[PDB]
């Protein structure tokens, strides 16, 4: 390995932690192509996230990010974010980008271009409708699922349908993203960020921050349950997506985050703690899920068990209760 690729893998371990090993297990050319795509997305995200960067400066950065991949000397030195290293040493990452086969370069660059356009569109605004929530999620997460899918097909380890079915790929990203947004309500609040859609929360309270106040906890949990019900709608696509994967290392790569999100939604369902702190999967729980998620029958079993759990916990007066029951029944009767 070149020294620049070794630095890339060190950044991957710093950023993706226990998940780095799963990326490192990808077969053949998929390994480096995913590692670089991961780091490049980490850099894009770090620009997006950084509230110290003015909108005037951020819009060009987001729009032009795809171009920076091709600019050997391009770097960014003024990020105050946690993963600022991937921006300060972007030349190391971009060099390795430009060492990839062109069929992978072109995927990554197109995705970065489209994601940057969409991230720049949401700088001013908060998410209003459920449709806008899916648009925002497409830009920051659905397009990641689409890009990855295209690397798998372009590498020929998976059938072309995997790369072409953008809707199923998009759902893979939306499932994770909505789960993260649902779970991270409070830390986002404290960070001054709002991602829960205004059209759902405004039916319960006057301001999104009101869910942190004790007197509104019942209303908060109802909205939580409603948003969780929303996220569960992606699971049929997730099952379809995963069912098509023929390469073991790709399967594990794609399946592990999905079953972690399933378990996360089940922990968060009807859970007041979402509003008081960070609800997390026990490490031992996470490890077993990661070890088990290696074939369709096992992943389906895991989905069904957690959905049955949610199902038995649905409160009769929950405002979404029949919607929750219906999507769980749909999921259960597919495979
Ligand atoms: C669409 O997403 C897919 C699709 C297929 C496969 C993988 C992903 C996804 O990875 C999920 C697991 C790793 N993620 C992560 O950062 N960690 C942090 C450390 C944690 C473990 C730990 O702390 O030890 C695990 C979770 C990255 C991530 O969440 N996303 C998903 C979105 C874009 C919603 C944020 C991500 C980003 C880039 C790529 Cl290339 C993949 C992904």
């Amino acid at each position: 390995l070149s020294s620049s690729l070794k630095t890339c893998y060190k950044y991957l371990n710093q950023t993706s932690r226990s998940f780095a090993a799963v990326i490192q297990a990808l077969d053949g050319e998929m390994r480096n192509a995913v590692c670089i795509f991961y780091l490049v997305l980490r850099a894009l995200d770090t620009l997006e996230d950084d509230m110290t960067i003015s909108v005037e400066k951020k819009v060009p950065l987001l729009h032009n990010f795809h171009s920076f991949l091709y600019q050997p000397d391009w770097r960014f030195m003024e990020s105050k974010e946690k993963d600022r290293q991937v921006l300060e040493d972007f030349p190391t990452i971009s060099l390795e980008f430009r060492n990839l086969a062109e069929k992978y370069q072109t995927v990554i660059a197109d995705i970065c271009r489209r994601m940057g356009i969409g991230m720049a569109e949401f700088l001013d605004k908060h998410v209003t409708s459920e449709q806008e929530w899916d648009k925002y999620c497409h830009y920051v997460a659905g397009l990641v699922g689409i890009g990855l899918s295209r690397l798998f097909s372009a590498s020929e380890f998976e059938d072309p349908l995997v790369g072409e079915d953008t809707e199923r790929a998009n759902s893979m990203g939306l499932f994770l993203q909505k789960t993260n947004i649902i779970r991270d309500y409070l830390e986002d609040q404290q960070g001054g960020r709002e991602f829960w859609p205004q059209e759902v929360w405004s039916r319960y309270v006057k301001k999104l921050g009101d869910f942190a106040k004790p007197e509104n906890i019942d209303l908060a949990v109802q909205c939580l349950n409603e948003l969780i019900t929303n996220a569960l709608h992606h699971i049929p696509d997730v099952i379809t997506y995963l069912s098509r994967l023929r390469n073991q290392s790709v399967f594990n790569f794609c399946a592990i985050p999905q079953v972690m999100a399933i378990a996360t939604l089940a922990a968060c369902y009807n859970n007041q703690q979402v509003f008081k702190g960070a609800v997390k999967i026990r490490k031992g729980q996470a490890v077993t899920l990661m070890m088990d998620a290696t074939n369709m029958p096992a992943v389906k079993a895991i989905i069904y068990q957690y959905m049955e759990e949610i199902y038995h916990r649905i409160p009769d007066s929950d405002p979404s209760s029949s919607k929750t029951r219906q999507i769980i029944s749909t999921i259960r009767t597919q495979n």
